[PDB]
């Protein structure tokens, strides 16, 4: 009935099969297509193109080649340099631009027509800052990998001012994964409460080097600022004594989601993981999980505005596409329970601020949910912690020996003072001065 | 439009978002790209045909780190203005590890120049050794 | 199994009553902080 084309800019692989985001995008177009209630009457056509992922000029033509053919929404380059070029293209010619990975949103770049389904590191850095207060740390240590990473944690760098943390920010060495000189210096500094900021590939390779230097013991706790801690092979580490906590937005409890993930690993047909990688085999990363949810947020909007048609836009002869402005408002007001919980956007700039994290940690069973974070709420932890009992029973025998006496001069009488006293200091005379000597010898506490 | 007319070298847009686009253009078509302001050079962006005459904040952040050792500070305080600014001083943020500094990084409020609530909190914390990271326009308005 | 329970740290020292400690692959353990001492009667110095 209706043909509707989407953008398909992805990374150019040349030897192996296509990337996890492109497979997620090919799957999400195919999944909605036979599912004829959600988008029932339209024939969504993917238009995939491939860039070298570090060329804004190559991403510029592949954007224009899709709009010269005519699309509805480009579903994002996956790098900060190339996305900013295509964001300026989609802002000018009018089409929405759907983003699934984080970038540095420039505060003076007044743009519309873009949303980012990745959870914002403004909101995430609260949740790490909430989590370090739950464990009551004072000697935290941020380890990042890219110079971009200080932007991604800037609310944590800005908090020795308000709270009592003492940040000791370090950087992984570039051009390698040999972080052997780093963790030796971190063992020397007794860095016991490390917060990593890595991808899940470098989060796996940092732990084997942490294991080989014996640095994963009972008095090391690792917070991973990532959303794919659950996809690590934690089997060498499960008995190690190491506490390690992360976050997860991917619902592993919903049977609808778990049906997709079970269907995913079958439909991958991907190059097998090396056992020296340290990763588990069949799981959706949070990169491909959002790209699956990227189409479904758009698929809500095409229902509520069905009269939209495909127009062939020209970059050189730039014209604002007339259906986009109406279509963009349905995107920013969309609500959908995808793979990553609810997806609600931001009434300001199109970032994702209100979402649902599931704070997971390592116990001897494996990874395990020990709470839930929310921006509107705080930590809803003390999920498994239960009660905090206490029992000491001082006043050794079992009392501080209630002494009954009576006021008589000069034996027991009230003490004269300018300030009125309270307790045992009220009384003076012979017999309490006797009783202070009896309490010194026998070693008991008394209450007059 | 300049290369369709034909030029020798584009002398730079003056912003990080717009320069990265033209840097990819000058790398592809071959002309040199001459830059006069700093940007975040992405470490995985393998490009040629560009030079930046602005002094790199990798090299500058040594000189501030040399200068705080000359005055023998222990209670420094970085105040920046843009979230870009943590990249411009990252060798100073990475040095309570090697030396004995104690960084207490703060940020100027956006959408204004009214930094009245900031310096009240900095006076309360006895912040006596402030390192600003501003443009010279905001360096004037912060002192009044 | 001592590595997988994180028990090879700077404050564990293992004496092996064996004469083939030298034939172990100690490469995962060399940086671990663990002191481990043994004995060897086999001369690895003699060129003969
Ligand atoms: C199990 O016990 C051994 C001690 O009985 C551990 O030896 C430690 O680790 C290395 C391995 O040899 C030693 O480093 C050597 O040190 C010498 C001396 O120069 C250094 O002197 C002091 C140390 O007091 C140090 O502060 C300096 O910076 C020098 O580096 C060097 O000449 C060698 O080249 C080599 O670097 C350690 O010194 C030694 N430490 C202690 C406290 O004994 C052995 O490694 C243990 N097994 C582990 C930890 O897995
Ligand atoms: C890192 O610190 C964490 C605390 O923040 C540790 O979580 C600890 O988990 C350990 C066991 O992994 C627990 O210590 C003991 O374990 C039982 C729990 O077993 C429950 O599950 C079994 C299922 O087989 C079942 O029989 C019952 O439902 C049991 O209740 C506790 O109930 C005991 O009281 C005992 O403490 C703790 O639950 C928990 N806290 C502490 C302080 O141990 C984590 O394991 C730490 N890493 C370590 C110790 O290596
Ligand atoms: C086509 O998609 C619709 C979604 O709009 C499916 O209908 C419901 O999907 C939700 C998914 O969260 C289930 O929880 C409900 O139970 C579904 N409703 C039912 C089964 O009545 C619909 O199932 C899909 N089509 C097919 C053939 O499965
Ligand atoms: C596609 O087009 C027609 C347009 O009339 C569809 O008819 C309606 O479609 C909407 C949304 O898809 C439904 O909510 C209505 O219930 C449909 N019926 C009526 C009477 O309005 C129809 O679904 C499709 N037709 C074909 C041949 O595929
Ligand atoms: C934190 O945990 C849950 C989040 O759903 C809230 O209550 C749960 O749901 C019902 C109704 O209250 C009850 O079974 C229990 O109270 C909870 N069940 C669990 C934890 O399994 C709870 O109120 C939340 N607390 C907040 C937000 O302060
Ligand atoms: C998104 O909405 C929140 C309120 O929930 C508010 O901070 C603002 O309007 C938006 N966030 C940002 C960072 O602009």
């Amino acid at each position: 009935t209706h043909v509707l084309r989407f953008g398909g800019i992805f990374e150019y692989v040349e030897s192996g099969p296509m990337g996890a985001e492109e497979l997620a995008f090919r799957f999400a177009v195919n999944t909605i297509n036979r599912n004829r209630t959600l988008l029932p009457n339209t024939t969504l056509t993917y238009d995939t193109q491939k860039i070298n992922l570090y060329d804004s000029f190559e991403a510029s033509k592949k954007a224009c080649d899709q709009l010269s053919l005519g699309v509805a929404a480009i579903f994002g380059p996956s790098h900060s340099s190339s996305a900013n070029a295509v964001q300026s293209i989609c802002n000018a010619l009018g089409v929405p631009h759907i983003q699934t990975r984080w970038k540095h949103q420039v505060s003076d770049n007044k743009d519309s027509f873009y949303v980012s389904l990745y959870p914002d590191f403004s909101s995430l850095s609260r949740a790490i800052l909430d989590l370090v207060q739950f464990f009551k740390w004072k000697t935290v240590t941020v380890v990042y990998d890219d110079s971009t990473g200080l932007i991604r944690l800037q609310e944590l760098i800005k908090a020795p001012s308000r709270y009592n943390l003492r940040l000791k920010i370090r950087q992984l060495p570039a051009d390698t994964k040999d972080a052997k000189p780093l963790l030796k210096e971190m063992k020397r500094g007794k860095e016991f409460h490390v917060i990593f900021d890595c991808s899940h590939e470098m989060a796996a390779g940092i732990l084997k080097q942490a294991l080989a230097m014996g640095m994963m013991t009972e008095y090391y706790h690792y917070i991973f600022t990532t959303l794919d801690l659950f996809a690590l092979d934690v089997e060498p580490y499960r008995y190690s004594g190491v506490n390690m906590t992360g976050f997860r937005i991917l619902n592993t409890e919903n049977t609808q989601v778990s049906s997709i993930i079970e269907k995913w690993s079958m439909e991958r047909l991907q190059a097998p993981p090396k056992p020296d990688s340290g990763l588990l085999d069949g799981f959706m990363t949070t990169d491909a999980a959002l790209m699956y949810d990227a189409v479904h947020v758009v698929s809500v909007a095409v229902q509520q505005f069905p009269q939209m048609t495909v127009s062939s836009l020209q970059c050189n002869r730039h014209k604002p596409w007339r259906f986009g402005t109406r279509f963009m408002s349905l995107i920013k007001e969309a609500h959908w329970e995808g793979l990553t919980g609810r997806i609600t956007f931001n009434k300001t700039n199109g970032l994702r601020t209100d979402f649902d994290l599931d704070v997971i940690s390592l116990k001897e069973e494996g990874l395990e949910k020990i709470g839930t974070w929310d921006p509107a709420s705080g930590l809803n932890m003390t999920e498994s912690q239960k009660g905090k009992p206490a029992n000491i029973t001082d006043s050794l025998s079992n009392r501080s020996l209630i002494v009954t006496t009576i006021l008589e001069e000069p034996y027991v009488l009230f003490k004269k003072s300018d300030k009125p006293l309270y307790g045992n200091d009220r009384f003076e005379g012979y017999c309490i001065d006797l009783l202070r000597e009896l309490s010194t010898i026998l070693g008991f506490t008394y209450e007059i």
